[PDB]
């Protein structure tokens, strides 16, 4: 019997800014962002949207009726958390309408949590394949304003529907994941930004594909050749090509042609995003299903999660044969062509805007599940 | 093939204060705390001291050097977390020396996080029998001086290996789960202490505790004659007894005494500890484990995990034949008896201080895993 992803989508802010803008802002070529980091439009979000908010609508867009009665665990990832106690899944939980007898939580890992999550819930299932679990991908990516880290930011959100016998992505058993303790990006409590060592990011990140690839290679004896597509958690787009590059030099002309060319289909959306941290390799996974032509029934996807901290792991998943058909395509290129524009100083002034959660208040914002209003620091979501 | 907890074993901090000398320091009838809730000795710790030195030392007590190469999930269950991205459970990782090839991330939501953490490793090695996982409960309870919640403050930490054919508890598979968007108990981010609605805290908890027993025994047909024991959260001992009391009012006169006999077995070590939210329930099980002389193997456990935000769930487990033979009872009382009892004066002086992370230092305590040094807001401990 198969078990894993029989509904995905993903949700991004209704505002987002051009990189060409960006640049001509920060006094730097004009091209620098499209060629160098390799990043086209960056998501926005202003302070009456949180993780709830994404989580909400992303979520809301694959559940039905009969899903809500038969999920009965919910689980977000995430590292932009708005509660120390309290999980922002018990929030989604209500807000979804999903049947009471569940169990709701959290898990943290920098930008890993989401794929702990799709595993346990994978296992879940297989153990219960009368039970679907939710897992959902969470995150804002903020680095400030005139920051090293500022054109990679993002913020969105990517749900998934867990069950047996998917309708789009059948898990395999072929898991390998990497545990070191190593401080490349990481938050202190009461740090409202992260605390980044580039050089040792960059590092990191790339020796932890090749880390788990390689492992991966000996466990199974599967080479590049055999994966039809690899979808990546990346920072930014040029991050993941690097990565790639640096494991596939010795594959032959057509080979690397091969597996860059679909790696280039699976960062079509991100080019328009941004980093979603725990969101960013299953955005990867949505773009090469609904943008890679030349996949078919039966392929198979590697999958490269990668947490900053760090915890990494590579699986793969199988094409199930009429997954073209349960998609989201249109709501996805509606939602990101309808966005508005912003110029750089509303912007600016979005981004410099905080929530004083100590502050009762009120905010106005037209998109469902935004926070409505703060009591007591309790937030309220308009739905 | 049977699946649960192997080993146990709980980790407190070299402190405490009596509960008498609270209440004369508050102008308290020391009843109010000894009888009222329940409590007797307070664990407390200095800023030297975090989840990680907890988890570390819990589950170095039950770690073999086999043990560290089977294992390939560590998870840490805490609502008392240092970091808002990177898990806690990377660091006890590193420090255990557990083989690189795991995964470890860590969970949250409220008291109920090492809960949902067991479960899931259940579900793995349920999957994967030749493998083992590291679930640590860790946690600081710290409401304020003077403070409602400052009579059933707690610190600690407990640390469970889970694996196929348990030597202490066979878990069951009629797990009762529960999820309910309550504000008795949160942490907004950048609350060094939670914001609390006793009365809604107290009601929730009671009538959480009910709806999933309901549910079980109409699941199962069990009821509290089946039930050799069981194991309550609980965030002081009278909380747990107002639960049972109200739900077993009418089995026998002879049932109840026998029911609450039991649970008063299950609070000893907790009335010298206080609260240790996600680790409570899972300290009340040590205490029966190594309390209460009349169980055996083959004897029902009984456990509820509750959740503040809030979220619950009931489950079963068996004694295993042997286990009194795989219990750290000298251990733990040598933990509890050895502590060094503080004056409120010292009490007070040890729990204002606060850790100015952003500040490099250099840190002294004799305890094992305790924070040596601040370097960069990056922790080092004392190995």
């Amino acid at each position: 019997m198969t078990i894993g992803i029989d509904k995905i989508s993903f949700f991004v802010p209704p505002y987002y800014i051009d990189m060409t803008a960006l640049a001509e802002a920060r006094n730097v070529d004009p091209g620098k962002f499209h060629i160098g980091i390799g990043q086209d439009q960056m998501a926005v979000n202003p302070i009456s949207q949180d993780i709830v908010t994404f989580a909400a609508n992303a979520a809301e867009a694959i559940l039905t009726k009969e899903d809500k009665e038969a999920i009965d665990m919910v689980i977000v990832g995430t590292e932009s958390s708005i509660d120390e106690s309290k999980a922002a899944a018990v929030v989604l939980h209500r807000l979804m309408g999903i049947q009471p007898f569940a169990r709701s939580f959290e898990i943290k890992e920098g930008c890993y949590g989401a794929t702990a999550g799709l595993q346990l819930a994978k296992n879940h299932v297989a153990l219960h394949p009368d039970k679907k679990v939710l897992v959902v991908a969470a995150d804002i990516a903020k680095y400030g304003l005139n920051s090293g880290g500022e054109p990679t930011q993002g913020a969105g959100a990517v749900a998934m529907l867990v069950a047996s016998e998917p309708r789009i992505l059948a898990l395999k058993e072929d898991n390998v994941m990497l545990t070191q303790d190593i401080y490349d990006f990481w938050r202190p409590t009461g740090h409202p930004y992260p605390m980044v060592d580039g050089p040792l990011s960059n590092e990191t990140y790339i020796q932890s594909f090749a880390q788990v690839w390689d492992e991966h290679k000996k466990r199974t004896g599967l080479d590049f050749a055999d994966y039809d597509a690899l979808a990546f958690h990346i920072p930014y787009t040029k991050m993941g090509k690097k990565a790639l590059l640096a494991k596939i030099s010795d594959q032959t002309e057509a080979e690397q042609e091969r597996i860059l060319a679909r790696y280039e289909e699976s960062i079509i959306y991100s080019r328009r995003v941004g980093n979603l941290y725990t969101g960013s390799l299953y955005l990867g996974l949505i773009s090469l299903l609904e943008n890679a032509t030349t996949l078919t029934a039966g392929n198979q996807i590697g999958l490269f999660s990668y947490g900053s901290g760090a915890v990494a792991e590579f699986f793969t998943g199988e094409l199930v044969a009429g997954y073209q058909n349960h998609l989201q395509k249109e709501t996805h290129l509606a939602l990101l062509d309808n966005r508005t524009e912003l110029s750089i100083a509303e912007y600016e002034a979005m981004f410099a805007e905080t929530l004083d959660t100590d502050i009762d208040q009120t905010l106005e914002d037209e998109l469902k599940y935004s926070i409505s209003a703060i009591n007591n620091t309790v937030r309220s979501y308009r739905n």
